[PDB]
């Protein structure tokens, strides 16, 4: 269970961490968990008022993607919701040709 106080054995990373901004003053850990009930319970859920932000971390990646676009630009109690990859910041090093 809770082993490795200092560190432990190599574990998975948190690349699937979605950042939620512009959160309403009526948002709680509950609302969040329910908001992402379609993509399963987020591994990590933290909501800060003083700053007005919420960090969510899903298990898989496919979910974060579907929810990243779906939730992205979604109305919440009248307020707006900004969803942007916390770990990934417009970092696309490639050039796929198409047309």
């Amino acid at each position: 269970g809770s082993s490795g106080s200092s560190g432990g054995e190599k574990t998975f990373t948190q690349r699937s961490r979605l950042f939620v901004g512009n959160l309403p003053p009526d948002i709680t850990e509950e609302e969040m968990r329910k908001l992402f009930e379609k993509y399963g319970k987020a591994g990590e859920v933290f909501i800060h008022k003083d700053k007005g932000f919420g960090f969510i971390r899903l298990e898989t990646r496919t979910l974060a993607e579907i929810a990243k676009v779906e939730l992205d630009n979604m109305p919440l109690r009248g307020k707006q919701l900004r969803v942007r990859f916390a770990c990934h910041s417009a970092s696309l090093t490639s050039g796929p040709s198409s047309g």
